[PDB]
């Protein structure tokens, strides 16, 4: 078997000529020549079976992405594993290989308004489909938006994704949360478990602001610092928005802060298109009930050149399927990956 940077890659025979790409908690990723389709692909080796939280991320990633089929959502092309549960130590997930991601692009490149518009359109078109299946991505951020050489965009990493559950959304003040800090809606720190579609729209709002200036809009260094960066720009919540926060610890925290005025978007973003800033404002609304929805966002005048609801598909049916053990999640992973065996 091939090795890459001191790791076995048991992807053959089909997948050969393996170049390293990168690495994280998830595992390792390489490009590989796919000998059946005659194209290089991404393959990420997951070795999750000794941690039930990595097994959860693996099952979510595989189950959701095999159900979903959409031009702006990364697919799974193939999955490699051993022929039995016992011999299965790794899972290789094969996906279309993409040139870069929006994180890398923003650290190096100025985006034209035309590029910003097209990226935003694609994010929302993928998100329309995600949300139509009653799913929340819950970790939208520039590194989870893959880009090819002609700026086609695909949303990736569904390991935190959930079915939406807005009747179980309420929680207490300062409840801990897993998704990336800078893209967390203000309600996460106040009274929300992050089980509504409006969580994803906030993150998209954050991404949009970041495309306008190549800097994160709300770069909090710790849990509550994130709300204070948010309130620094949006200003103090209105009476009406506060009355919606019935939790007293959260309410009284907000009432304790000195009055802060709204920083106008056109002063933060002097070179931005005014329609982009109108849509930004609606995505970065403090009150999640007042926040724009994905379909309204698509219909916003900023995206008029692209908007076409007939060419913005939805899922044919809602998605469905939990503190289960590592060993049962392994079984589920084995069942879900069977279609790729000879
Ligand atoms: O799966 C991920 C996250 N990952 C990691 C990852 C690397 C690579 C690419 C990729 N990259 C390029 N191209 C790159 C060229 C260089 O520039 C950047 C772009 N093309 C195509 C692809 Cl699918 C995509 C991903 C991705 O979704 N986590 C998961 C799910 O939460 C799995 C299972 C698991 C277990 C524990 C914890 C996390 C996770």
């Amino acid at each position: 078997p091939e090795m890459v940077r001191g790791q076995v890659f048991d992807v053959g025979p089909r997948y050969t000529n393996l170049s390293y790409i990168g690495e994280g908690a998830y595992g390792m990723v390489c490009s590989a020549y796919d000998n059946v389709n005659k194209v290089r692909v991404a393959i990420k080796k997951i070795s999750p079976f000794e941690h039930q939280t990595y097994c959860q991320r693996t099952l979510r990633e595989i189950k959701i992405l095999l159900r979903f089929r959409h031009e702006n959502i990364i697919g799974i092309n193939d999955i490699i594993r051993a022929p039995t549960i016992e011999q299965m130590k790794d899972v290789y997930i094969v996906q279309d290989l993409m040139e870069t991601d929006l994180y890398k692009l923003l650290k190096t490149q100025h985006l034209s308004n035309d590029h910003i518009c097209y990226f935003l359109y694609q994010i929302l078109r993928g998100l329309k489909y995600i949300h139509s299946a009653n799913v929340l991505h819950r970790d939208l951020k520039p590194s989870n938006l893959l880009l090819n050489t002609t700026c086609d965009l695909k949303i990736c990493d569904f390991g935190l994704a959930r079915v939406a559950d807005p009747d179980h959304d309420h929680t207490g003040f300062l409840t801990e949360y897993v998704a990336t800090r800078w893209y967390r809606a203000p309600e996460i720190m106040l009274n929300s478990k992050g089980y509504t579609k409006s969580i994803d729209i906030w993150s998209v709002g954050c991404i949009l602001a970041e495309m306008l200036s190549n800097r994160p809009i709300f770069p909090g260094k710790h849990y509550l610092d994130q709300l204070n960066h948010i309130l620094g720009i949006l200003g103090s919540p209105s009476q009406e928005d506060l009355n919606c926060i019935i939790n007293l610890k959260a309410r009284n925290y907000l009432l304790s802060l000195p009055h802060k005025n709204k920083v106008p978007w056109n002063r933060l973003f002097p070179n931005a298109d005014s329609k982009a800033l109108d849509l930004l404002d609606k995505m970065l609304t403090f009150n999640p009930h007042k926040r724009i929805e994905v379909e309204q966002a698509l219909a916003h005048p900023y995206l008029e050149q692209y908007y076409d609801p007939s060419d913005e598909p939805i899922a044919e049916a809602p998605f469905k399927f939990d503190d289960l053990p590592k060993e049962k999640l392994k079984e589920l992973i084995f069942e879900e990956t069977a279609r790729f065996q000879p």
